């Protein structure tokens, strides 16, 4: 019955990301008011993906001192306290703080739980079958955050989501509690490979890779495509936020499905056609003259992504096991940060090169750098 860790590790996620896009419609327009009485919300979000970024070592580092149970609580702690910060905070550097504890939770939940699934999952089909569920998750909550604020902003009030977010995070902290029991300090029983050896390995690089530019991708896509489709297509805000609909539909249909197709189609080959599918759909996106002609190379985008996530979480794991000791904090800490890598300059550079050169240029150097590491994944595919 080791299925409620699974439930727990979705649960974990789905939260997270629901926070993490549950926050962002409402905050903005209140620190406008205050000042009187855009760029600042990718600071936010940089904010949380730096710190998320900084954190994922130490984290996969104690996975190995004190086990996975510890650290999935105190992320589980930490959410909730961050989810009651931004139901009561109202200022800029309290959003910050709740930002960045929001980023050290991301951190702890995501690096632990992979962790635990790997250590859970032993077997390399069972393994990905999981993460594919978990990734979907984390692919769920993103959909579901937004509509699920603006309606409850509707319907009660603008501490509303953040409240009933912290009442399911309670809810999940009480199954957390109840099944995970982190009583006790339980080291794991051989010391984890440093990371300077990991980092040493050409396949884990391979792999981390494909994930960080992959994940660029749309990092770089999130906070410049509004500006671009204002000044061209003079698209309305409605339309901005529909926009993104087919992405996060695509992302969260191929991870769900990609999690088992990947060890059919193979790994190594779901990789390479993921990336070749998004470097071809950002090249396309360009050339689109309504959201027509976007909604098929964003739904790309999304499918590619999920692909490649999908793909590479279980392979990573399956190296460590292979040419390394069978421990998952410090390799799923190094995907942890090849997720940060892209989601933390994303919002910070993107706006700047998409002011010096052209948009276009910017997602065509996107498109070419993906299909041209594309062929690298072909050097992770297995001898038999
Ligand atoms: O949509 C997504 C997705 C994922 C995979 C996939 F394949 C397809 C789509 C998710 C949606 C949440 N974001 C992170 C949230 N976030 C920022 O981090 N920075 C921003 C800067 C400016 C404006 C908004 C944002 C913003 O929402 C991460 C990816």
């Amino acid at each position: 019955s080791r299925k409620l860790i699974l439930f727990i590790v979705f649960l974990a996620l789905l939260l997270d990301n629901m926070l993490l896009t549950v926050v962002v419609p409402i905050i903005p327009s209140y620190l406008y008011s205050i000042k009187h009485e855009n760029v600042q919300v990718g600071l936010l979000f940089a904010s949380k993906a730096t710190v998320q970024l900084i954190t994922n070592p130490f984290i996969g580092l104690l996975t190995n001192r004190i086990g996975y149970p510890i650290p999935i609580f105190a992320g589980f702690c930490i959410m909730f306290v961050s989810t009651i910060m931004f139901a009561f905070s109202s200022s800029y550097a309290f959003l910050l703080i709740a930002r960045s504890l929001q980023g050290i939770g991301s951190s702890c939940s995501s690096v632990a739980g992979m962790g635990m699934l790997a250590s859970v999952y032993t077997d390399d089909e069972e393994r990905g079958n999981v993460m594919g569920i978990a990734l979907g998750g984390l692919a769920m909550g993103v959909l579901v955050g937004p509509p699920f604020g603006s309606v409850l902003y509707e319907f009660v009030g603008k501490t509303a989501p953040f409240l009933v977010l912290a009442a399911l995070v309670l809810l999940d902290g009480a199954i957390q509690l109840f099944v995970l029991q982190p009583s006790r300090v339980q080291p794991e029983s051989q010391k984890g490979t440093p990371l300077t050896t990991l980092l040493k390995d050409p396949y884990i690089l391979i792999a981390a890779g494909s994930i960080c530019f992959a994940n660029m991708g749309i990092a770089m896509l999130e906070p410049a495509l509004p500006i671009w489709m204002m000044e061209t297509m003079c698209s309305r805000k409605w339309q901005l936020g529909v926009a993104f609909l087919p992405a996060s539909i695509s992302y969260l249909i191929g991870t769900n499905i990609f999690g088992i197709l990947a060890h059919k189609m193979g790994r190594w080959l779901c990789a390479l056609l993921g990336m070749i599918i998004v470097g071809v759909s950002i090249l396309c996106i360009p050339f689109a003259k309504n959201i027509y002609g976007l909604i098929a190379p964003n739904f790309g985008v999304g499918f590619a992504i999920g692909m490649v996530d999908s793909s590479m979480m279980p392979i990573m794991g399956y190296l460590v096991d292979l040419r390394h000791v069978s421990v998952y904090g410090s390799v799923y800490a190094i995907a942890d940060v090849a997720f940060c890598m892209g989601y933390a300059i994303g919002p910070s550079a993107g706006g700047a090169i998409a002011k010096a050169i052209g948009f276009p240029w910017l997602m065509t150097i996107i498109g070419i750098i993906d299909i041209l590491f594309a062929p690298l994944c072909f050097f992770l595919r297995s001898p038999p």
